[PDB]
């Protein structure tokens, strides 16, 4: 899907116009350019086994085809090669990176593809057949789990709503926390786009349930944890 960013595509116009020129016959130039950018543009017809191919990348993988590629277009320029052979180790390297982007979408799918065990994480992906984006809905579990924690007395209290893929997410509205008790009702104790809330010299009345949600932009909350505190007089 590496044609989808801006920067290989100036690199490869660079490629002709700047490159090109000193190191192949103009009886071969926009001849080659084609076999070229369909060589780039084939990236995405890929395929590994262990695995189907969604045809669909983030950001993140983007990045790393486009650098990893570039990198080594570089190097092939800096060689300042220029025979018969620019246009072997060329496509050498195009092949080769081919398989390093390959494994690239094969570790996103199986790591960063959807990696919520709970919630809703909205994660930008670019359809890689025709370079668009699109914000795709991972959906699990509604409430995500249980927190227990225990705090010793006149020590500072700290609950984390937080999870790794938060910082992916997207569309999202502020963290707040709520305060439940056996009157069945509860107060929100704490809203803001800060992830923890640190309660400072806990007591016997700090203890108890609290729960956090965290907000998103026109819809249900990403992610709901309930936390279980209980205070110890240890220190
Ligand atoms: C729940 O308890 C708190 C403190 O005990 C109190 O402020 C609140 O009014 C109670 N809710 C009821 C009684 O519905």
């Amino acid at each position: 899907c590496v044609i989808c960013d801006p920067s290989v595509v100036l690199a490869l116009k660079s490629l002709e116009k700047d490159y090109l020129p000193g190191h192949l016959d103009a009886k071969h130039h926009k001849a080659m350019m084609e076999r070229v950018e369909n060589a780039v543009k084939d990236f995405q017809e890929l395929s590994l086994n262990e695995d189907a191919y969604m045809g669909v990348v983030d950001e993140a993988t983007l990045q790393k085809g486009s650098w990893s590629l570039l990198k080594d277009l570089k190097r092939i320029t800096d060689s300042d090669v220029k025979g018969d052979l620019f246009v072997k180790e060329l496509f050498w390297m195009l092949h080769l990176q081919k398989e390093t982007f390959a494994t690239y979408v094969a570790r996103f799918q199986k790591e960063a593809y959807c990696p919520n065990k709970c919630g809703v994480m909205l994660q930008t992906l670019i359809w890689c057949k025709n370079c668009k984006k699109e914000v795709h809905a991972c959906r699990k579990s509604y409430d995500c789990g249980e927190r227990n924690v225990e705090v010793p007395q006149m020590e500072d209290m700290i609950l984390d709503c937080e999870l790794n893929w938060h910082q992916a997410s997207e569309g999202l509205t502020d963290y707040s926390f709520y305060r439940v008790w056996g009157n069945n009702t509860e107060t929100l104790v704490s809203k803001g786009k800060e992830a923890t809330l640190t309660k400072p010299m806990v007591g016997p009345e700090d203890a108890g349930s609290y729960r956090c949600e965290l907000g998103s932009v026109n819809s249900s909350p990403a992610t709901i944890i309930n936390f279980h505190v209980t205070v110890l007089p240890g220190r």
